[PDB]
Formats: structure tokens, sequence, C-alpha cells
């Protein structure tokens, strides 16, 4: 198995994390997917105390509580498992924590969950935060820097990634500190398109291609996988693998990334 | 019961539409809520044929199929029931239909569902469409105008509303036709804030206030309800009523809108 790291996002409200493990390379026998992401936990906002807090809906909680059966098998098979976090429409986002302390306390919340559930990392998706809702503040220039810096420190050995989207994505440097090097991956959030993330990570850690399995055309899936290889990028983001027979969709990119079609079990 | 029309959005993936009916005015005995919205159906995109189509997840389908038990009781009690539609991250939105025909065919899809399930109208939420995803086109100036014009015609007697947000919201006039007068309501999409929609509807048809039940502070819920009355607006948007005991949250706005506290049954 030689080739770009492929990622699979799974919407746990509707599908099992286990499906990520059913796809292997017909030739290699290796995993078709290298990283699986639990989509997604939330950053809620308590209007009473004006504080953000981490929240798991019952579906996310359910998979976490069943790590032995929902996550362990993936990890034993070699697949890393991250927990994605996104701001709801409550007004709290990754770019509007009022201070290092506010930012640091939430970082601690993320670490304690990773440690507790034995996850391999955290993924940031500043997509629907809706800054200003419920009296929250608009983005500032230090919130994200404080957040990431604190998170990297709490867990120096785990993966921290981010979708290249939203306010937070463009606020990577505050004062004289740039947190770009603190991330392990960055991916294009626009499915079915090619868009090189503007963040300073080496090509091996970037995913300009993004596809939605079962939605984006197979021809487009294959062209973006080929383009990833041609241009020398080392990551290929995939989104929304469900429980149906997606073998053709998967093969569309494994042929290009690893010169092998895929097989479902 | 005299006062602004209050609206309740219910996320059917997690809660019953029926809860909207459990709240009545302690004094009046009238409904605490006048309009209930099923949140939400989707506008999907078929990349094979490059056409948008209406999609109901199993939860939305489940409530529609059970109209006799999930919707009828609300309507018999006097509550109107709308179906909200939103563009996924598939690339198809209300502002990017390639022609009157494309726009008209989807309008027909919405009408046939309203007619089939005996709904009282459609609500447009151009919030997460992600124009350009999967090869779709960016917004244009006629898509929405064609869409609404066609929809109003198919169902001249039903409610058509929209959240004041996204590309579509600002593309209300194409050529010499303005569709603002074709809408019955327009609401602020930003929870916990006051923001008068910029669309040309009379105050009686506008909701500058928007709150999320159980999230936005009760004091803010009460202040925005009072402000609605002070300034003479006739609608008050509420979002995400669940199955818990939200009596205090509800009363926070009924006291202001109708001079009565609410009661749950």
């Amino acid at each position: 198995k030689q080739g770009p790291t492929s990622v699979a996002y799974v919407e746990v409200n509707n599908n099992s994390m286990l499906n990520v493990g059913k796809y292997t390379l017909a030739d290699g026998g290796g995993n078709a997917f290298d990283v699986a992401v639990i989509f997604a936990a939330n950053i809620n906002y308590d209007t009473g105390t004006k504080t953000a807090y981490l929240h798991f809906n019952e579906n996310v909680q359910r998979v976490l509580d069943n790590a032995v059966t929902q996550i362990r098998p993936l990890q034993q098979q070699g697949i890393k498992v991250l927990l994605s976090v996104l701001g709801n429409h409550q007004g709290a986002g990754f770019a509007n924590f009022p201070s290092q302390q506010a930012a640091s306390a939430f970082a601690k919340q993320l670490s304690d969950a990773v440690a507790k559930y034995g996850l391999d990392g955290v993924d940031f998706d500043d997509e629907y935060a809706e800054y200003g809702n419920n009296g929250t503040a608009q983005p500032n220039d230090s919130s994200f820097v404080h957040l990431v810096t604190a998170l990297r420190a709490n867990m120096p050995d785990k993966i921290i990634s981010l979708y290249n989207i939203g306010p937070a994505a463009s606020r990577l440097s505050y004062g004289g500190v740039d947190v770009s090097d603190k991330f392990d991956y960055a991916w294009n959030p626009y499915y079915g398109t090619w868009q090189v993330p503007g963040i300073a990570l080496p090509k091996a850690q970037l995913s300009p291609a993004a596809v939605e399995i079962g939605r984006t055309s197979r021809s487009t899936v294959a062209d973006l996988a080929r383009r990833t290889v041609d241009e020398g990028y080392g990551v290929y983001l995939t989104y929304n693998l469900d429980g149906g027979d997606r073998t053709a969709d998967v093969s569309a990119f494994t042929r290009e990334l690893y010169g092998s079609e895929a097989v479902r079990t």
C-alpha cells in the first residue's frame, strides 16, 4: 500500500463507523481508507453563563460509549479515528473564544474526550457556527491560535486537522505565533472540486480534492484522485460513506491512488 | 388571541411535530403557536443527469406518511403546517437552477408534495446549498424568481415563506419582475438577535426577532417578543421546540405577545 492517505467522514447520525473497514484493496489487501472521522460533536453555547461547552448528541455519545465495538475494530485494522467538531447555530465558534483561558478550557475538554475514548485526534470544522447569534461576539484574531496552541500541548502526539473553511481557517497567526505547523492535515471542504488549501503545510499533508461518496460522479472521483497523484499531494478526502454497496465509487479512487480496485466484504 | 403570529420550527430528525400542540395560553386557551414547520426536506443534486430533485430523509418521509397522526391533529387545532426545504452541500441551491424549466419542474415537485400530504405551504432556507460543489453553477439572477413565480402559480392559496438568508434571499427581482409580494412571510434567521428582513413585505408579515427555544436566554426571548409588539411587527419566529418541558421558555414570549403565560398538557 503506497499512495496518498485517504480519509472517510461518516455521519454517525445515520451510519456505522464499521463500514469504513469493509473496503480493502483487491491487490494489496490493505485498507482502502486510512483515517475515519466521526462526524460530528458540537461546540454548544450556554447563554446563562456565556460559556461554550462540548456536546455529543445521543448518536455520537452512543458510538463513543461503544468504542470497543464501534471504534476498536477500526483501530486494530490500522485505521486512525478522529472526532470532528463543529459549531452549531448557537453562536459559539472556534474563532470567538473571549480569551486564552476560555479557549484553553475547551481545548482541555477535547483532549479529555480523546484520552477517555482512545481516539486518535480531533478535526475542526468551523462551518455553521453563526457568530453573533445569541449575543456571541464576532470572530477575533487570537481565539483559534489560543485554542490550537492549547490543544497541541495537551496532546502532543495526536492528530489535529481542519477543514479549510470558515473564519477560524484564516486566523492561523496571532501576534508573532502561527499555528499552521501545529496541524497534521488540512482539506478542501468543497465536494466534487479541486481547491488547494491556502495553509502552509507541505503537499504531503494537504488534500486539495474532496468528494462525497455516492454523490460526486465516479468520473469526477477518478479525475480528482488522479490529479492528487499527478500533483504530488499526499491526502485524499472522502465524505459520507454509508452502508450501501459503494464498491464502484471506492474503486473509482483506489485505482488512481493505489493502482488497485477495491473489494467489499 | 390577539397578537403576532408565532412560528415553531421542529427538527423532525429528533422530535415530534405534536409538541407544538401541547402549549396553550393560560388565559385565552388559544394556541401558543400558530405555524409549525417540518424541518426539513432537501434539494438534492443528481450528478449523473445534472438535475436537482426533492429529497425527504426517512424521518421527514416518516412524518409525511403519518400525516393522519403527525400533522392532522395540529391542523385541526388551528395550527398551519409548512414543509421547509434546504439545499444540502451537494451544490444545488434555490439560486442556481439553469432555466425557467429547471426551476419550474422543481416547483412542481414542491406543489405535488404539499397537495399530496395536505401541507399548508413551503418555507425556503437557502442556507447550506454550497454553490459550485460537484460542478454546479454559482447563483444567477433569475433562478429564484423563476422558482417562486412557478410555485406561487401552482399553489395560489398556500403559504410560501423564506428565511432571510443566502444568495436566493437577495435575488428577488429579475428583469422587470419582483417576487417579494409573492411571499407571505420572511424571518430573521439569526437566533437570539433582532434583524429586520430587508424584503419588501409589510411589518405584519415580517419577523425581525428569531429565537431558539431552550438555547436563547429567556430574558432575551422576552425582550425580543416585547420589541416585536412595540415596533408593530406581526410575526415571531421560534426554533427547535423539543419534547421537554419548555413552558417557561414559551411563557417568556407569550406574556409579551399575548399578555398570557403558557401551559403544557
